[PDB]
RNA sequence: CCUCUGGUGUACCGGUUGUGACGCCAGUCGCAUCGCCGGGUAGCUAUGUUCGGAAGGGAUAACCGCUGAAAGCAUCUAAGC
């Protein structure tokens, strides 16, 4: 695996520790832990880190590549972090933030109150846009997916919640 | 279930025909589908009354995913959620 062979960089301020199979990553953002597969081994020399299989199995190489990708995501998140961003298209579609809760008006007969999970924060510069930030890329993606699933986009006028860089399939009636 | 509305209610009350008897009048009783007819207490009962299939947890089906390599991309999947 070219991915597994590629090294990951600990930039300056994040510390990677290990105990058993539980590799922990520490930074200004916070703690992030990742259980590690039995067939993969991790070597932390100098700033860099190297993932390599404990044997010569294709399964071991696959697990090593997956572990390397996940740990690169973790170290990138604890230092810079990820933001997703979400748009709202349609008349009267609006969003607002009250602390840990997002208020959404999406054309239903009732408003929707989404409780954000611990670790992800949201901003609404304008009522049409939402910006979500977190150090956990998977958690950020899951939250964005749920908010989109509240009203996924429709193909005739593109109305509904969408990702910022999302291609929308548009057809025409009749 | 029987408070209400009703049915039934041949051991509750009354009207009335024929006949026989209680010595006779009066008053009663036997028999005639409970003789026939009109009501009707409890009980039982429906067509009457009240109530029920409300709400919530867990694992899932098709299906939709998050992150993610094998396969530098992509990918709901092989780890994991």
């Amino acid at each position: 695996s070219r991915v597994a062979k590629a090294p990951v960089t600990v930039p300056n301020g994040v510390t990677v520790t290990q105990n058993g199979r539980q590799v922990e990553v520490k930074g200004s953002k916070g703690t992030l832990s990742f259980n590690l597969h039995a067939l993969v081994e991790l070597k932390q020399e100098e700033g860099k880190l190297q993932l390599a299989p404990a044997k010569e199995s294709k399964d071991a190489w696959m697990q090593a590549g997956t572990a390397r990708a996940v740990l690169n995501n973790l170290v990138k998140g604890v230092s810079e972090g990820f933001e997703r961003k979400l748009q709202l298209v349609g008349v009267g579609y609006k969003a607002a933030v009250k602390g840990t809760v997002v208020n959404l008006n999406l054309g239903y007969s009732h408003p929707i109150d989404y409780a954000l999970p611990e670790g992800v924060t949201a901003e609404t510069p304008t009522a049409t846009e939402i910006i979500l930030k977190s150090a956990n890329k998977q958690l950020l993606g899951q939250v964005a997916a749920e908010i989109r699933a509240y009203r996924s986009p429709e193909p005739y006028k593109g109305k509904g919640v969408r990702y910022s860089d999302e291609v929308i399939l548009r057809k025409e009636a009749k």
